[PDB]
């Protein structure tokens, strides 16, 4: 199986990204509007995990 | 911070995962078959970086 997020894990990931976007010293390779748009898209995907069983591939770490 | 992978960076990340899968005595909560299936899905996403401009966000850090 492809490693994928749980609703709880993805909700936490989204909150970490929301908190980071508000850090005055946040480093981003996209505009503030693009990041807010991406967070909106992730919130729609989060609800699809609950309502459609959407499998959002989870990153794998090597350590 | 918020950064997206380049094709080269993601290709390197996939190779580092392939190298990891070769020492089964790994320290992760992923089975060998789930790791192989996950790497297959990542190879499809790698091609989308080149053919569709897919933006894959890197883990958020420092």
């Amino acid at each position: 199986g492809v490693e994928h997020y749980t609703y709880e894990e993805y909700a936490k990931h989204i909150q970490e990204l929301k908190d980071y976007a508000k850090d005055p010293n946040a480093v981003k390779d996209v505009s503030q509007k693009d990041l807010e748009e991406t967070i909106k898209k992730m919130e729609q995907e989060l609800e699809k995990i609950k309502t459609e069983g959407l499998k959002i591939m989870k990153p794998i770490t090597i350590e």
